[PDB]
């Protein structure tokens, strides 16, 4: 009736012929989380935009098919060479206005940096559901900001991002407290400290930049998308606003 459902679907796919019961799960869900609108997502190609940056950064057949299925229901976009991740970025930050409540279908923790008090996610995997007033309880700080600012200083081994040694969760957290969110440590280096850890922050600005860029999904979701042109860029905009209505 009155939210916005964004689907993670390649996300979706590995919690999984399934195509017909990956569509009613998504039209099961839109009911459970009262949308009007549902727009599923899913991963073609490799982001482009993360690779110019970062040149390591990081059943299908079915999936191909839950995917065609998925588009005579509700409104699908795959777009080569942009992770749904920024879609859903951008997607949010377009339309969200719109409705009362975002609710995102991913078990990737990444997209817990469009969390607010209208943006929430649930998670197949742990069944959880994932509100901006429990950040510590799921990724122990306190707010979306100091969250990208986090990923950005211990970075993402998966994805090939390395991070600032000796720095974790707690370590960062409070090096993020003291001294603000990763610009503001930039501009404040080098920070008073004894420890290697610190030593090693002091010699990371160029790390802690391009680290920035690579999770600050809300900041950069516009440039990723137009990583690929900006005619695409101009579609997919011109796309969810005719959905929106």
């Amino acid at each position: 009736r009155r939210n916005l459902m964004i689907v993670d679907g390649t996300n979706l796919g590995f919690r999984f012929p399934f195509a017909s019961s990956y569509v009613s799960t998504i039209q099961s869900l839109a009911k459970s989380y009262s949308a009007r609108t549902t727009i599923v997502l899913g991963d073609k190609g490799k982001s482009v935009f993360r690779l110019e940056h970062l040149p390591e950064y990081a059943f299908f057949e079915y999936l191909k098919d839950a995917f065609e299925l998925c588009k005579t229901t509700f409104p699908t976009f795959t777009i080569r060479g942009v992770e749904a991740d920024d879609m859903a970025a951008y997607i949010v930050k377009l339309i969200g206005h719109l409705y009362d409540h975002v609710w995102l279908i991913s078990t990737d923790g990444d997209w817990d940096t469009l969390l607010t008090d209208k943006v929430s996610r649930f998670s197949f995997t742990t069944r959880r559901e994932y509100h901006l007033r429990d950040m510590y309880e799921h990724h122990n700080v306190d707010d979306v900001e100091q969250f990208i600012s986090l990923k950005a200083i211990m970075g993402d081994l998966g994805d090939n991002i390395r991070g600032v040694e000796g720095i974790g969760a707690k370590r960062g957290y409070n090096i993020i407290r003291e001294f603000g969110n990763v610009l503001d440590i930039i501009d404040q280096l080098p920070l008073p400290g004894k420890q290697k850890y610190i030593q090693n922050l002091n010699a990371s600005e160029e790390l802690l930049f391009r680290n920035l860029i690579l999770v600050d999904l809300p900041t950069y979701c516009v440039d990723a998308i137009a990583a690929v042109g900006q005619d695409v860029l101009d579609k997919f905009t011109k796309d969810i606003l005719e959905i929106a209505e």
